[PDB]
């Protein structure tokens, strides 16, 4: 039963870090998994307009049609994904809902779900809650943390039914290239898996990197649940609005699940997001945010490396994952030390899976000045403790 | 797995009704279970203020402390329930989320959950999804659909673990008396059950009915999950905001589940609700809504009985459940006929459980003028078909 599965889910290491950091002052948090920017004003204005228009009643379990149509257009233009807004697109209370609900549309007892690690903290627990068995597939820093099909093939079994992909990736910041996705797609097809693609950080890509969606690849829509949302893209984390595009049979089961869960997303919020998707100001805001994230990203990448922590330059999202194993400390002890002496909160790499052990996650979704200060604090401790 | 459980949950008779009635012209809908009133303007203003305050980021999984504190005050004053806002009160994306997540805090494989019927449609499916077995316990017209403990006694087994009660009740409008609850409390303690009490319609009570909360009774807090929310009370259905008060051990498990579900409720919406709870104008609006609901209630009760359908006068919520079995038609056939010929959509009582068969649910949460017309149309068809 669900209660048994919930008991199998381990307590959060990020939760533990927060509880401790909170009880201390002068601490700079680098464990934030959300934008620091406020929601663009014009979007706030669209929400106010929706409130004046009286859009405060229930909407379809699947989401407002107007929003689904706006999402279909965004998917087509930006991602090359063709999805019918009437049956293949569902709005959710944040993109986070997609994993538990999406997997519940097909996952059977004991079936395995390949989860490339380091991985976002929601994946494994969602698999366990759905009734399956999570199977971690390590990614390596020498591969810029890009998932390698060589690794997937070693961990796949006859019990494997799904694969969860995340690009741009949280916590590594890795971006899967088109060739990477083509190879993953072939593997997915070969093993008759359903692949869930988490693309919420799609717009925060840097350097020469481009965002490709696996569902846009030849014959992939029939076996892909594309997950995205407005939380990162429009700095709307507190608005709780995400969405998925998938075959209608999966969508039908997801709305059925929703009928006994959150029912439907916030009506006036959906109206604002539909208007936001078609407003040039929304995208100009996305560009400004990406620019600032990039400025902070170059700061932390250079500082981490120069202070003695080999760090892969992230190509997407707003996270960076420095190697800390050479200091002789475990990810947890490294985080404990930084919180106590540097007054800087970083997430132990192990929180993202075994492959994350030996690393630590730092989020640069915070003021540049705060980042400069946290870098100095961290470097001070590393050098004083002779860890570098 | 969840997918198998989901496959076991039967398709919704309500959506089937809504699908058909969707394309039909001139249909007066009496099957919508939500306030027709718009959200009070002052509450809309608090949300706009929250947007101006930049409350658009993540909030705690358990909800905004300010809102939890406001809820603790409301629960104490209005319900006599003493709950610690820091550990025993959780804010949700609508009260609907409480059943699946609340049950998942303890329900084991095959454990039975007593569900007095006619009952709200989310109960049985939530039990099934959680991994248990829903057991319907009939309530009767002669008892004004108030649950009788002697009936519960017929269904108890060694496997019984919980009971879900709803007062005021949807679809019957039944309100459990203080003595009903005292008797139910005894049975719950006797069998070491956890009782979930859905009190979302508490403010819409009429005649000599009064709202008691089972959790407020002697030693009941330790085994009760009180469910409530703002959807009905403040006409905030599209805002998706509800809550529960329960022992911390239950709350911890519900917050853990939320981490892999919707994460947290809408931040600016929670702020608006916290302020709304302490605003005198909110209760003024509630009273205004209750009086209007009462006006509509007397109209539909008079009309239904006088047209030939024996109907218990409801004492709470905004639903009325006329007896249709004497027409010789089933609930579904009666509903079909009304939609086809009267162009009025009513929900077949069977959608609320086996004990709902022979009845039909009507929602009077719609313009008084629309109700009059719907009553006339229904009466005309009953008379033409000599069903009455
Ligand atoms: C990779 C990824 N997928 C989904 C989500 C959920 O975002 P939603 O749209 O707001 O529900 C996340 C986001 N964020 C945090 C975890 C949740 C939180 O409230 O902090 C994180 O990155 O750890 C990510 O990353
Ligand atoms: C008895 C009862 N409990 C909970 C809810 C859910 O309210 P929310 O999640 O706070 O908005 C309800 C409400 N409503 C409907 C079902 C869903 C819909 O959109 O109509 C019903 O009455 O059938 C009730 O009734």
């Amino acid at each position: 039963a669900l209660s048994d599965r919930l008991e199998l889910v381990s307590a959060s290491e990020i939760r533990k870090l927060f509880d401790i950091a909170a009880g201390m002052k002068d601490v700079i948090s680098l464990g934030i998994g959300e934008p620091d920017f406020d929601t663009p004003q014009h979007i706030k204005e669209y929400a106010k307009e929706a409130l004046d228009k009286g859009l405060t009643h229930y909407g379809p379990n699947i989401g407002l049609l107007e929003l689904r149509e706006a999402i279909a257009e965004k998917l087509k233009k930006q991602n090359g994904i063709e999805a019918d807004p009437k049956t293949e697109i569902m709005v959710l209370l944040g993109a986070n809902q997609a994993f538990l609900m999406g997997l519940s549309a097909f996952l059977k007892d004991g079936e395995e779900v390949l989860i490339p690690t380091p991985a976002f903290v929601s994946y494994a627990p969602a698999v366990i809650l759905a009734g399956g068995k999570p199977v971690e597939v390590p990614t390596y820093e020498e591969d810029e943390f890009r998932l390698n099909v060589d690794e997937l093939k070693k961990y796949v079994t006859d019990k494997t039914r799904a694969l969860i992909i995340n690009s741009p990736c949280n916590p590594t910041g890795a971006v899967l290239t088109k060739k990477d996705l083509e190879e993953i797609a072939d593997f997915v097809v070969e093993h008759d898996l359903i692949v869930i693609s988490d693309e919420v950080y799609e717009h925060f890509i840097y350097d020469d990197a481009r965002h490709y969606s696996i569902a846009s690849l030849d014959g992939m829509f029939e076996r892909t649940i594309t997950v995205n949302g407005f939380s990162k893209t429009f700095a709307m984390t507190g608005w709780r609005l995400g969405f998925v595009a998938a075959p209608s049979w999966i969508i039908e089961r997801m709305v059925k699940f929703q009928m006994y869960n959150a029912t439907c997303p916030v009506t006036f919020i959906q109206y604002a997001a539909a208007k936001a998707l078609k407003d040039e100001r929304s995208w100009k805001a996305v560009e400004e945010m990406r620019k600032e994230y990039d400025r902070r990203r170059k700061l932390v990448w250079k500082r981490l490396n120069e202070m003695g922590l080999p760090t892969v330059k992230p190509k997407g999202a707003f996270y960076i994952f420095p190697r800390i194993r050479d200091t002789g400390l475990t990810s947890k002890k490294f985080s404990e030390l930084m919180l106590k002496e540097a007054r800087v909160a970083v997430v132990p790499g192990s929180a993202f899976g075994k492959a994350g052990e030996g690393y630590v996650r730092i989020s640069y979704a915070t003021a540049y000045e705060k980042l400069e200060e946290a870098m100095d604090r961290m470097e001070r401790v590393l050098k004083e403790r002779k860890l570098v």
